[PDB]
């Protein structure tokens, strides 16, 4: 039963390149799906992929046996400041397995409960500064949650205080990342790359990476003279040794880690964050519900590790968000060998896939007529989901390795706003969703209206 699978339009010699000239490719490509079905060929110049967006041909793309993790091309643009980190590499290249296992431990359940007091500094900040606003000013919310998250990924995981809220404007290394992530998108649709039209692009480019690149060797040097004993994510970078290979990280691997756990570990959890909260505006019996759970578990003045673990509700109030608006939403695979998709579409060993995680999330004959409503409630049963209809991180031995610490701190912070705060969509915000490879909302604001509860 051999199909031939639909293309979207075509521009000549560039092929389907041209599709992606636009601020908001994945949204793009998310029509181009509903327009043309579960999956979809997509062509440039030098390069085939094919886009899934069915639960039915994903699953049997999330069989390791059949498939690895490939590099996009978004990811090998990435792969310029974030060489061989955990991230960007390749599963067969040595440095992938040996920081894996070197890294794993820093995301064990001791590890998390040993970084919850620094994710509480973080979040009172948070707190506080909501709670210092005067009437009738409002919350620009994607702005605090990168910050939030920044700060959080930075002291707990390097002891660095990146200050992000004793700034009005973005950190150093927030502007150049954007600008990294900005010039990695916008570099997907170039034919021409190295055309002198993109000289500016390209002396730019080196001058943001520059810019993450010295606050890591501030990060190290601080840690490499400081008197006091650190036991967090640095910790093990500098010594963890790797029980396969019996080697530590070497120092221009560590330095890759590092920039990837800044940009990974904060970038996605502050665009979850602002669509939890977006979502519970828009929902305002979801957000009693949750609510009404942090009440009842955060009974002391700073939430507890054994707390956190008890809002389950605020839990899937998060999983719902990374459902709807997965904010890192798309991932890649090659095939291992000669397999044939869903009985019905061959590919030849090395043949790549696109895993389009937001239409995923919309496959109705998994979630049913109420796709787009937001229902927590959806998740109170895992084993009632068939497998891999939700992959908001990853896939098999290479899904997220920070997916404990993200979902830590974002239940946290969530659970620590509705315990202190109720919220207002005074605008009657559009949802309006930035892409920068991840996505996020842009130009959302709220009015919180303090509780009056003391931290
Ligand atoms: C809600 C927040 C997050 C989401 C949605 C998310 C999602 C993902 C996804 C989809 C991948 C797979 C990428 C691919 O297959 O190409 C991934 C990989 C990864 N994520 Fe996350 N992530 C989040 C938070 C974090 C945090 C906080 C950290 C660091 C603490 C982190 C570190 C990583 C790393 C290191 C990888 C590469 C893993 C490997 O291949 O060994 N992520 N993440
Ligand atoms: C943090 C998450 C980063 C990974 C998500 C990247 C997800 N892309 C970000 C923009 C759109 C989306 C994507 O479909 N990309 C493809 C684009 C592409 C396909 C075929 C030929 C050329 C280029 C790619 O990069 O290969
Ligand atoms: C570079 C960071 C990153 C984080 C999540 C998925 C892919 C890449």
């Amino acid at each position: 039963t051999i199909k031939e699978m639909p293309q979207p339009k075509t521009f000549g010699e560039l092929k389907n390149l041209p599709l992606l000239n636009t601020d908001k490719p994945v949204q793009a490509l998310m029509k181009i799906a509903d327009e043309l079905g579960e999956i979809f060929k997509f062509e440039a110049p030098g390069r085939v992929t094919r886009y899934l967006s069915s639960q039915r041909l994903i699953k049997e793309a999330c069989d390791e046996s059949r498939f690895d993790k490939n590099l996009s091309q978004a990811l090998k643009f990435v792969r310029d400041f974030a060489g061989d980190g955990l991230a960007t590499s390749w599963t067969h290249e040595k440095n992938w397995k040996k920081a894996h296992n070197i890294l794993l431990p820093s995301f064990s359940q001791q590890a998390m409960k040993g970084y919850h007091a620094m994710m509480v500094d973080i979040a009172v900040q948070l707190v506080q500064k909501w709670e210092r606003l005067n009437a009738d000013e409002h919350i620009e919310v994607p702005e605090d949650m990168t910050r939030l998250t920044l700060d959080t990924i930075g002291l707990c995981g390097f002891n660095y205080r990146f200050n992000s809220f004793y700034r009005d404007q973005p950190h150093p290394f927030i502007t150049s990342m954007v600008r990294a992530l900005d010039e990695a998108m916008n570099k997907l649709q170039r034919a021409n790359p190295d055309d002198p039209a993109y000289d500016e692009n390209k002396r730019q480019f080196q001058e943001d990476i520059k810019v993450m690149n010295d606050l890591v060797d501030k990060i190290i040097a601080d840690r490499k003279a400081s008197g006091e004993q650190s036991d967090d994510l640095l910790t093990h970078m500098l010594n963890g040794k790797d029980p396969e290979t019996g080697e530590p990280l070497d120092d221009e691997n560590i330095r890759y880690q590092i920039i990837t756990f800044l940009i990974a570990g904060h970038e996605t959890t502050s665009g979850l964050l602002s669509f939890a909260l977006y979502f519970l505006v828009k929902n305002p019996h979801v957000l009693q519900k949750a609510a009404e759970e942090a009440a009842r578990v955060l009974v002391d003045p700073v939430p507890s590790y054994k707390q956190v673990k008890q809002l389950k509700y605020v839990g899937m109030v998060l999983n719902e968000a990374l459902r709807l608006w997965p904010t890192a939403p798309a991932f890649s695979l090659y095939a291992k060998e000669d397999t044939v998709l869903g009985g019905e579409y061959p590919l030849e060993k090395g043949d790549e896939l696109m895993v389009l995680i937001p239409q995923l999330h919309r496959d109705k004959t998994i979630w049913g007529d109420d796709v787009e409503e937001f229902r927590p409630e959806r998740f109170e049963n895992p084993s009632a989901i068939p497998q891999h209809a939700f992959k908001p991180h990853g896939n098999g031995q290479r899904a997220c390795i920070g997916q404990q610490f993200a979902l830590h701190e974002a239940t946290l912070v969530l659970g620590m706003m509705l315990k202190h705060f109720d919220f207002e969509d005074h605008t009657n915000y559009e949802l309006d969703i930035k892409e920068t490879l991840t996505l996020k909302p842009e130009g959302f604001v709220v009015k919180a209206k303090s509780k009056k509860i003391p931290l």
